[PDB]
């Protein structure tokens, strides 16, 4: 089967638990802990 998984455009792991996808780049996330460090902070993202 095909696994469908979020993987952290900061510390490359997957997303677990709350995700920070980029509303502006296409297909950008970070997890909790890299949006914490200010990564990717100049653009909004959806926080679900
Ligand atoms: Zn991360
Ligand atoms: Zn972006």
């Amino acid at each position: 089967y095909e696994e469908e998984d979020v993987i952290c455009d900061g510390c490359n792991g997957p997303v677990v638990g709350t995700r920070y996808k980029c509303s502006v780049c296409p297909d950008y996330d970070l997890c909790s802990v890299c949006e914490g460090k200010g990564l990717h902070r100049g653009h909004t993202k959806l926080a679900f």
